[PDB]
């Protein structure tokens, strides 16, 4: 700018230089984006011969009752958002998945239940950073929607874009819910059912 | 524990998939090391081109005058620590590294000057997660310690360990500092120099 001739040549060559980081610094990206999806596939097989184990009926994880019930209890963060009347609908519980979008999409499989029809409850977070969510709709039968009577986890499952200070302290929480499950309660469910951590 | 003899084989064959998980999880975090430090080398000769360039004096790189004060300027979370008085001291900076311990060490590398002696001023954060940080004791020249006269930049400069809030305030705004030195001034500097980001 307002340098002097010799002072410009320098800060030239500075952006050469910074150009030339920038461009290992997109190919350590790139190499980052592999390796994550390389294990995200090691841990596939791993997460379906415990669904396998668990599941093999009219109850969620018939092999071992309660299963993500107790492991989602046993972690802090996430044991804040159940609720007593939740256990009735959470022992039901099948599954619990993350995938890619073909962001990331968790995926809570319920085995058939009086609570709701829904075989598979998503929720799909849309990132760049947080942009926005979509649940799905839980098809509560007759008289059953605890949403209805109050706090729930099912509160969960709710759609979300971007008063303010309610809005953000809402998507906080419940992204931090998300985190949670994704990489903590799904990688090591085991062990927070075995309370052990 | 209390499960039927058929749920307890389950529980086992869990395990058994979770140490699976453990190993593979092991193996990645290996890779990831591999990774994070085959790059912080690809990035060294870039960084000591820039040193150079700025450097090739009694003055803070005399071929850009001002070079990283003007960066740490533009950058918000830095520039809300940086007094008017810090900066007769910054404008003789020389280089900002980051090494790893033979956690990281922030190295701020000064041009003779009437201030303090130190040629280097560096800060060590020990992590597993912050341990514990050490910094390096200004030798400040007589009536020149500006922490003495307040609020100053220099005050990063000082050694923590571990009244609750109020240190858990202090070192978490010293280590919010580190980072974005680490993580955002040292990789792109002139970027912030030239205030495009």
């Amino acid at each position: 700018t307002d340098l002097t001739e010799e002072q410009k040549e320098t800060l030239k060559k500075l952006k050469l230089y910074q150009k030339e980081y920038y461009d290992y610094e997109s190919k350590f990206e790139y190499e980052l984006f592999l390796l994550r999806q390389k294990y995200h596939d090691l841990y596939g097989p791993i997460y379906d011969k415990r669904r396998e184990a668990l599941v093999g009926a009219k109850i969620g994880t018939p092999n071992l009752p309660e299963f993500w019930l107790r492991a989602l209890r046993n972690n802090n963060t996430v044991s804040h958002v159940i609720e007593d009347h939740d256990e009735e609908i959470l022992v039901y519980l099948n599954d619990i998945r993350c995938d890619y979008i073909k962001g990331f999409i968790l995926s809570f499989y319920f085995a058939t239940n009086p609570f709701f029809s829904n075989s598979v409850l998503t929720k799909t977070y849309h990132m760049k950073v947080l942009l926005h969510t979509e649940a799905t709709v839980i098809d509560w039968y007759d008289n059953k929607n605890i949403l209805k009577k109050r706090d729930s986890f099912f509160h969960f499952f709710t759609s979300h874009k971007v008063e303010v200070a309610q809005l953000e302290m809402i998507i906080e929480g419940d992204y931090e819910v998300a985190l949670t499950i994704k990489e903590r309660i799904i990688p090591y469910a085991v062990d927070y059912y075995l309370g052990i951590i």
